[PDB]
């Protein structure tokens, strides 16, 4: 029993993580098959990043310009191209620790893993939500970019987020494996605004049935209520909007607990408009939306 | 920047986990050389777990009554002996993925990362703080037992905790790898308590100075305090005492953010007497204990 904050193992990511070293400007590179991927602001100065013309900056480097190293050996940089905000060089070797992998691009309030890197090797491993302004609350020194985000499915390790910058608020932004980024952001060195955030419900509710499984229950009541009087309760708290989809991911997790969604949403009704009343939920004074209902039935199933 | 739990990289530590089934009972394995360390429990049956004698077991068991399992590859068992409550199993072949590893026993209020296994395999990891009554509040399912903490120093992965238990009131006790319980506690099927715990003092100071690093200040006071006068006070909210080696410790954070370590005291102090008033501290309604010194340096310096 217990619940925590649990990210995947990191075993296979780290086999792929390589060190992307362009003049001087360093940073992480993927190294999957014979292609490296890594930010394309590598290629920048420390004077090109507040204004660069990425297209412009890739001209002057052949393929020697870029240093990629796994270990103690270096890589041979054998082609190179840019997509979108990612940099693509085809090496000499594939890496033998290739793992099988997706390129996927989720969905706002999803969830995933964070390999933390610098100079090309790992320091620490998180778990991230990618809120509905489409950023992340991460922890990134200098030097993280290139770190990459995952969710693990059996043996295929699928990759959706690749680090690029933190936004003035101290939140961060990213692309995924195709140089997409998340939300209306740009790869420069210049102040830029997310969108209001707003609460994740079905993560919110989730937790509840985390909190449930794991005997906190001073929060149920008696009460049901309909879908549309819920949304309409939660929306001047600056919830998001339950839809039938999600009461639908919700189904499994309440056959589980043998709560129906519609009561657990009456339960947090009550909590909005009434708060906690000095008593914390698994621990927390606050409610948390960073759970998925996949999450929760990882750490109460053990999926493995 | 920001500011997350944050686990270690799990990789060295996954190609060390295998599968251990004795008869009907199957937990995790931790496979170093050729030797793998597993709870002694493995051995027992549903019915003999209640008051269980460990030695008797052992003894009707040869070497081929242990079926360890690494991948879809079985490891011939060699031989077999009993250290304390962890059962040592020599296997035909060394683990070729085998890191430069360390048994080393830790100490109330250090923390660890644990990868959570299930029949061998990982599920998830975790970072976890050794409490003063020599528990730990992890999240562990059935089978989850012979899984294993650790912390990693550049190359050489430091075990230090193996999973053996779940107190009635949902908190796991373990072991050492190589046998000796964290606290007065026995591998069991019967009803046991731990001692009343406490607050770790220097984990919420460097979790403070974490919080002043990532921008959070509206804590820091004009004051300053004594030592002593700091532990007269905090004693009566249940504090750990704060002792001159626990100011040494917290000196290079001191020395980073520019507060001396008997201010950042006087205003630990003023939270303790006069709580957040409705403010939070890196996004928690709680003060936060399982941040020790070195866990917050190394997030807010990158050791990789
Ligand atoms: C990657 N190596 C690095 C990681 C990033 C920097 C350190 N912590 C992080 O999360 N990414 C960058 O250095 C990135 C490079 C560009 C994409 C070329 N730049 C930024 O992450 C960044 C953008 C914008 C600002 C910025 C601008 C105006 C006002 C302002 N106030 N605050 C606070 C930040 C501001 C800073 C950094
Ligand atoms: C290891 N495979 C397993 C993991 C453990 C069980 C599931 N979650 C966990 O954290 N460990 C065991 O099964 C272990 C085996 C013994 C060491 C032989 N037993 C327990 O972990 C355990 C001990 C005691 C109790 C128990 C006893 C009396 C009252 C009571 N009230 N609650 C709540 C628990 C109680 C249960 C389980």
């Amino acid at each position: 029993s217990g619940f925590r904050k649990m990210a995947f193992p990191s075993g296979k990511v780290e086999g792929c993580m390589v060190q992307v070293t362009c003049g001087t400007t360093t940073l992480n590179g993927l190294w999957l098959d014979d292609v490296v991927y890594c930010p394309r602001h590598v290629i920048c100065t420390s004077e090109d990043m507040l204004n660069p013309n990425y297209e412009d900056l890739l001209i002057r480097k052949s393929n020697h310009n870029f240093l990629v190293q796994a270990g103690n050996v270096q890589l041979r940089v054998i082609g190179h191209s840019m997509q979108n905000c990612v940099l693509k060089l085809k090496v000499d070797t594939a890496n033998p620790k290739t793992p099988k992998y997706k390129f996927v691009r989720i969905q706002p309030g999803q969830t995933f893993s964070v390999l933390a890197c610098y100079n090309g090797s790992p320091s620490g491993v998180y778990q991230c939500a990618m809120r509905p302004n489409f950023t992340i609350k991460g922890s990134f020194l200098n030097g993280s970019c290139g770190s990459v985000g995952f969710n693990i499915d059996y043996d295929c390790v699928s990759f959706c987020y690749m680090h690029h910058m933190e936004l003035p608020t101290g939140v961060h932004a990213g692309t995924d494996l195709e140089g997409n980024f998340y939300g209306p952001f740009v790869d420069r060195q210049t102040a830029q605004a997310a969108g209001t955030d707003t609460t994740i419900t079905v993560n919110v509710l989730a937790w509840l049935y985390a909190a449930v499984i794991n005997g906190d229950r001073w929060f149920l009541n008696r009460f049901t209520t309909t879908l549309n009087d819920f949304n309409l309760v939660a929306m001047k708290y600056n919830y998001e909007p339950l839809t039938q989809d999600h009461v639908d991911i919700l189904g499994p997790l309440s056959a589980q607990t043998g709560i129906a969604v519609l009561d657990m949403c009456a339960s947090l009704k009550e909590l909005l408009q009434n708060g906690m009343n000095g008593r914390t939920i698994l621990g927390s004074a606050l409610l948390e939306d960073e759970f998925t209902p996949f999450d929760v039935v990882r750490q109460c199933s053990g999926v493995t």
